[PDB]
DNA sequence: TGTATCTT
DNA sequence: AAAGATAACA
């Protein structure tokens, strides 16, 4: 057992020996020697430990991890107990409450329950320097996460990609819009939420598009 | 202070 | 690229 889930390591292995990835890991390690980097080393790839790669039905793509202490744990927008849901997640829960009739605030912020159902909780960038949002962008993470999205685009059919925010939206051109469903809206952060996130209804829409492809819907309350 | 996105 | 401007709030 390790950082990468079995199936994900098998299909993403070709990236490890590539110059951009070797250099990206070197940079992250060098940042960790001078600064505090989120999430810790063992939780950078938690998004690979929740379900098998070919069991992925939905993909929620965010910007980068949370930049405050004990927040980011490798699943986009998630926080493990007893850490309270950060501003972005409180907004996600509010949208979920107006979108899904049965959804109520779960009293915690751990999104592992969605991830176990086949919802890939990925960020365009997988690490961040403490207190500095998007500090690790354009260092190599985008090419790695492009490889993840590309693999899913090529080897699967009828996936629902939820691209939240400008940076997450850059991956739109890596997805075949006729073979997969791409839903795009503003980032749930208070600084952008009013630009389309509130009222986007991505959760009910995902479940409707899944049932049209003959797949089982996501129980958003299973947390 | 702190939690995006468009403009210059 | 990076910083200013804009923008919404317990
Ligand atoms: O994981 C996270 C947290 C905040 N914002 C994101 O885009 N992703």
């Amino acid at each position: 057992m390790e950082f990468f889930g079995e199936s994900w390591k098998k299909h993403l292995s070709g990236e490890f020996g590539k110059p951009y990835f070797i250099k990206l890991m070197g940079f992250v390690a060098e940042e960790r020697k001078h600064y505090t980097v989120y999430p810790p080393p063992h939780q950078v790839f938690t998004w690979t430990q929740m379900c098998d790669i070919k069991d992925v039905k939905v993909v929620i793509l965010g910007q980068d991890p949370y930049h405050g202490p004990n927040q980011a744990h490798g699943l986009c927008f998630s926080v493990q107990r007893p850490v309270p849901p950060p501003p972005s997640l409180e907004n996600i829960y509010k949208e979920l409450s107006t979108d899904i009739e049965d959804f109520v605030h779960p009293g915690h912020g751990d999104l592992s329950g969605w991830a176990k159902q086949g919802v890939l909780l990925l960020n365009a960038v997988l690490t961040v320097r403490a207190h500095q949002a998007n500090s690790h962008k354009e260092r190599g993470w985008e090419q790695f996460t492009d490889a993840v999205v590309s693999w899913l685009n090529q080897n699967s059919n009828g996936l629902v990609f939820l691209l939240w925010g400008s940076y997450a939206q850059k991956k739109g051109s890596a997805i075949d819009r006729k073979r997969h469903h791409v839903l795009q809206t503003a980032h749930p952060s208070p600084l952008s939420v009013y630009r389309g996130f509130f009222g986007c209804r991505h959760f009910s829409k995902t479940n409707e598009l899944l049932q049209k492809s003959g797949k089982k819907p996501i129980d958003w309350k299973e947390l």
